[PDB]
């Protein structure tokens, strides 16, 4: 075969895992809502991509959402001026989806499961008191002026005020702009002044993993060259003593006990935009409303089996897309539990998810690669029932296989469905992953698009697609599907640019991915990492998987550095676990049975020249830092 | 029975007063809409409450309002966090449904009957006319940038424009928050100020009882000190010179001359606030009481459609003042939504002569009026001589608010404006319902003198004991008043003071909502309303509402109003100490004060007992403008403290 | 040729007209209303209101959008056709303008006037030539609910100051320079010049219509490519009310019309008067800077979903013959001209209704032969900026016509004449005054804007329960009217 799976320890004949038990309708587990098999997904698929695809997406907008206006047009427009329009005459709110009509239902309900991070102080917070808070925070947002289709900066730790904190300004048009908590006065600064927002919501303090994190005081910093933010609103997190500007602060619990515990939603049209996010000038992603919210709630619903009584544990921050779609709209779209973890995985000890799963009966558990970096290295002492999940899931980067089955056998107990899922903070929602009812899965893989999702192999060397399977080059969707970014904030060149331009008639992700024998799709790693060597052009993903077999290995980078006679050269960058002895194996044995290592799974052409990390606070590798300074620019 | 009626001179036998067939359909007049007899309201009734009165609250709403958008939800939340919501997924207007629909249907058909201080400047408002005033003033408005949401102070007296004024702030969106035309600067500045206005309507000068009220005078001082107003618009309602800023204050006939004579609605969601009414009320700030709209306007087409039996040609004549929710329920909101007939009065009872609400009548032919006791105590006191010679037959309601009701001012108010031919319909309720609360309907129920009888549709109250905080199942109960669930014209909140909200009305007696008034239900189920439970007095371990000292006072003859406060005793706690005012023919030589102070001790310890038998009465010439009597202030005169200063002074003298 | 709507006789055009007015006026407006336009909101009530107190109402409680009706529903249905053939002044410069691309302009100006500020109910200027560019402007302001206020670009900066100055708006729309006949029109140059005593105006987007060098005030003054290249080619509609402010029409008198009115009286008269059908090429040599480049090159034929001309040309340049290379080279199927244009000195087989907007009569026998051939309709329209849309005209394919009359009243008008001394209409025929109309038309201007006593004071208080036009008017035995 052509295509290749990253590089695994374990014969792939063994690699083929369907659902389980669990995953079916045994056990008294609901049923999967698809299933049970491959081709049950592919018959359902077919209806939602094609030329005859509108009949389905009606339904699933009508089914799904609750609108105050009907639509007519199912859809419009397209990437090439980035003019895309789904369910245009439409109206609906975000805050009503989320909140108003589940409170109508079953006010008492839980909706957020705040795991604070000292596990005592957690507690559930219901539709009906989440619903309270939102209002209230509405109500004050507006009497600062705040209209629809204003900007309001967010910058909270995972408290579950967050929440209410994004919903008011759905509530009422406004378009929230998120910063992680934790981004310097720098980073917030910039994302402030962009969006022009005059109104910042943040806390006084924040607290993960026993650290003291100091939002208010960043803040101050940031606002000194932020001129036009008004107001500010302050959660009293903590109670500590923060510095509180005259007139500019006020207090959330104190301006919040002035107002009352409902406000009147505002009614969005479909394409009214939903929120801002930027991502590390700053690209302020915008989501509209009607489309973004259909495919967190359909993806949510589909890509984890959600089913009424679940209790979905998804572990990101709300600083991030992941939290946007999977903690807040998705969930609470679907009208179940969702956790909101304050905490690290480590404290007070590696058992946290473990502890988390089984106190509240988790059904559902959702992290990321960087993360699944902590358990599978510290110790499985630390992994407990766990039998409450059902299905488990993995976002953010390619996931070396060999983190894939410990992830299956004891966090699953070889019980659980693994979902890799694939997509962007600019696709809204989920784009590829496996249906856990339906999808048997290999370790690594992303597997098969999900509904609406049309999506293509190009030759980057020829600008074609290539037809059929074992191919591969980068990855793109030929048409758009309803939670498409809809434009970056004032720079609408730039997401032509970016996404719309370097391959006419389609949008371009910017990975590599190739489509195995079976159909199976992978995702190697980002086009700019690639490296070329000797007419080889290597994905980062492949070399890092088999740089992690060797023991000691705990994490890798590899970078590429121009080469005179092969173009470029693989540097990798190589980070060790705690125990293991440098001075028994040399530094320079160690490279050594490393890059024979890498020749022996990948090829001589892929063994690294130079052997010796940086990354955000999303947990990325700046993979960029590392190729600048091995070339000498600081 | 251990639960007494408030003290009248007839026979508990004989005080008990069916509908007259005026009520019964006959005399050419139409058939009520719930009767003839009790069984037919609680019928009705039992459908408005409880688990299973989503449906009628439902198509009531669908009927009785046009709306733009239909509702899904019927109601949610409750009293503990102030969450109410009625019809919240729904959008209509105010205005489109108390002018616009009814305007399309006849145009031509009077809306307000305006009343003017002197009786020949009286004329008929059309709705055509109204709607038209509405639509220039939104303009107005709209070009002063007033949008959806922002608060609008109106201080006008009560000449119809004031209408216009309401309904165009209902027509845009804006929060209509009215003055009453005659409180202070000072009471109006601070008015101003709370609910962060930056427009404010208001006249040159008013008019009442021949007296010229320089409203703009006030404003201008009021508006001294209060830095966020922009725009002023004066009704030239004297023209009189005023002083009038530059660029601050127009003219509301030049401004509106130049705008269109339509408007659009905004289209508004149910719980939308549409106005902030202030009240003067428990102590230190002022208390702005808000009132969403769909609900407030259902609750108050309701009420008035079912407690004065109002049917399409009705003339209906409410002689209270729009500054007060009186006026804004059953002045403006209420009738002009039911599309009938309002009356706008500008004058006082007794003005030119005390025979002015019986020319009224007369004149325009009212059938329904609805006054205050004050007032029917006034009149009262002035003589049978006005009342007696008109003719009065085309009434067949009169109902009375404001406080209780004394069984003489109500034999009076029947036998002399009804001419024993009329429903008396006591109506309890307060600014904080929105609508009638407690009342009689007319065409159905058999009345008592003093009593308001049983709640209105969508109202489930209960009597709870002070002392234990329990529910007092049964009849022939005593104690306070509260409501069991939420209705549909619930005030929302306290304007940016939600936490006074929750603790002044939900977290007293949480489960409920506390009115603040003592009650009592009879062996009938009657229910008795008989004070504030501040006003309480307790002589010896009775605890005594001022209305059955003051009503058993009122049965001697020659007097005319009274009013009792209590005194800190040694030997009994309090002791009751009542201020007597009597009828100008009463002759005072004749009777010596000291032998009439007896008689009247004598007629309290009868009726009632020797521990409500005043210990001193002190004669006065008046008692101390929403109608209610200051006993505040008494209370705190006989115990050595310190709308009419001199009366204050008066009374210093003889106490 | 396809089959005009209405015809063949007058007994066709008497069943219909018969139910424009009279008491059953209503369910036959309401129907086409629900037919002709699209609403995000349906009406209850047909007409209310009259001329006394000018409040005149029309489809109250439905709500709609024009941009939506004149773009975004032509494209949900064919996205390619063209919307406008924009004919610039260099012949060789004409191009097609899909509605597609008509649409996408649109939202991006939309998008940008969101960025300053600009609100529902908010006024802004549009100062720009018969570029294509003119009509995604018009759109742009009523796609969010905003009020336009065009003036023609020929206007001084007086008489543009003035404009501005009433109106109020913040925001300003114009070009760098124009073209017409060949020469060049300084915009920008007038409007620097106008602004200097326009306090309230706090931004300007200067379309780049011939790259020359204009002054450019920095920050108030932005580029409308480089503006709009930031925005997103779509924006939602604002669900306006029927009764909303759409424009405002200086004559200073800025008259006012409502939305869904003056949207259904510009639709139906262009369905029927010049008998439009779907594959139609209407061809209007106005000016959008006056009431029949509103109604008749933007908002009726972009309503009906058909092709419009922006024509940014003279008659006679480069050569006389230009209306008639224009109809051979586009097929033009109706052409629309004024008094003005036989004096300074080709196939034209694809006319087939012809009008002008008064005419001498010889020149409607020169109108039929050299440029119909006796073969082409004819069809003679007299209105001005109040009404809105056409007042009179006759049917094309129904009533056999005369020169200089108009056989009968449009759709849904009934007039006549007082005597101008006894204050009295003459009934009958044969018979001259002044002109007057009875009850309310949709498409009737509203009020003047903030000056509704001079609304009254100049159409309504002249002649009781009127609407006095302010032009003499006469009647003959054959029920035709003379301006
Ligand atoms: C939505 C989360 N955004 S993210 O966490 O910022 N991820 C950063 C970038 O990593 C890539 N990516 C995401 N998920 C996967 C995956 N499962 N396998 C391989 N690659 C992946 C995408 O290009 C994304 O833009
Ligand atoms: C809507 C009245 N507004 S009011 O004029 O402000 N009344 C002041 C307060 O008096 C009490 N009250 C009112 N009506 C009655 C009545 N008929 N019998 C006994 N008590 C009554 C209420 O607590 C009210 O709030
Ligand atoms: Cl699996």
């Amino acid at each position: 075969h052509h295509v290749h799976p990253l590089p695994d320890s374990v014969p792939e004949s063994e690699d083929l895992f369907a659902p389980p038990p669990r995953m079916q309708g045994k056990e008294g587990r609901p049923k999967p809502h698809i299933g049970p098999n491959y081709e049950s997904y592919v018959k359902e698929w077919a209806k939602t991509v094609g030329p005859n695809s509108d009949e389905w997406w009606a339904a699933k907008a009508r089914e799904t959402l609750d609108w105050y206006d009907d639509f007519k047009t199912v859809r419009a427009g397209g990437f090439e001026h980035g003019d895309v329009q789904w369910f245009p005459e439409g109206t609906l709110n975000a805050a009503y989806n989320c909140l108003d009509r589940h409170y109508y239902k079953n006010p008492k309900k839980t909706a957020i499961i705040y795991e604070a991070d000292e596990p005592s102080e957690s507690r559930e917070v219901s539709y009906e008191e989440l619903m309270q808070e939102t209002c209230r925070v509405a109500n004050v947002l507006k009497s600062y002026g705040v209209k629809k289709g204003d900007a309001v900066s967010i910058y909270l730790p995972m408290t579950w005020q967050a929440a209410a904190a994004f919903l008011a300004c759905a509530r009422i048009g406004a378009i929230h702009s998120a910063v992680f908590a934790g981004f310097s006065a720098e980073s917030l600064r910039d994302r402030v002044n962009d969006c022009e927002c005059k109104v910042l919501i943040t806390t006084d303090e924040g607290r993960r993993g026993g650290k003291t994190i100091a939002t208010k005081q960043i803040v101050d910093a940031a606002l000194q060259q932020c001129p036009l933010v008004e107001n500010v609103l302050v959660l009293r997190r903590t109670g500590n003593k923060v510095p509180m500007t005259e007139g500019r602060d006020k207090w959330w619990d104190e301006e919040c006990a002035k107002m009352p515990a409902y406000c009147p939603c505002e009614r969005m049209a479909s394409e009214d935009p939903l929120f801002i996010l930027y991502t590390s000038k700053p690209k302020g992603v915008v989501h509209s409303t009607a489309g973004y919210l259909l495919g967190t709630a359909l993806t949510l619903k589909y890509v984890f089996d959600a089913h009424p009584d679940d209790r979905f544990a998804c572990m990101a921050d709300i600083g991030w897309i992941t939290g946007h779609s999977y903690i807040i709209y998705g969930p609470l779209a679907n009208g179940i539990t969702t956790a909101v973890f304050e905490s690290t995985p480590v404290y007070p000890t590696p058992s946290r998810y473990w502890d988390f799963v089984d106190k509240w009966k988790a059904t559902q558990l959702y992290t990321a690669p960087t993360a699944i970096r902590l358990l599978r290295r510290m110790g499985e002492d630390h992994v407990h029932d766990l039998s409450s999940l059902r299905v488990l899931g993995s976002v953010g980067e390619p996931i070396n296989p060999e983190a894939w089955h410990w992830y299956n056998d004891f966090a699953g107990k070889n019980q659980c469905a693994i979902v890799d899922t694939y997509w962007m903070t600019e696709t809204g929602s989920i784009s590829i992953a496996p249906l856990p009812g339906a999808i048997s899965t290999k370790p690594g893989s992303a597997t098969f698009p999900f509904f609406g999702m049309d999506v293509d192999i190009i030759d980057p060397q020829t600008g074609q697609v290539l037809e059929g399977n074992d191919v591969e080059g980068v990855l793109v969707a030929r048409r758009p599907w309803p939670s498409i970014a809809r434009t970056v904030y004032r720079d609408h060149k730039r997401y032509l640019e970016t996404y719309m331009k370097p391959y006419p008639g389609y949008f371009f992700f910017g990975d590599g991915a190739a489509r195995d024998y079976d159909g199976y799709m992978w995702i190697k790693g980002r086009v700019d990492d690639v490296i070329n060597v000797s007419g080889h052009r290597l994905s980062t993903a492949e070399v890092e998987s088999a740089l992690i077999l060797h023991k000691g290995v705990a994490e890798t980078a590899v970078v590429g550095c121009a080469d005179d006679l092969t173009g470029q050269a693989v540097y990798a960058f190589v980070t060790m676990k705690p125990e293991f002895d440098l001075k028994a194996t040399k530094e320079a044995d160690l490279s050594k049975e490393l890059a024979i290592q890498v020749r022996k799974v990948i090829g001589p052409f892929a063994a690294p020249k130079k052997i010796y990390l940086p990354k955000t606070r999303s947990g990325k590798i700046m993979r960029r830092v590392l190729r600048k300074i091995v070339a000498g620019e600081g």
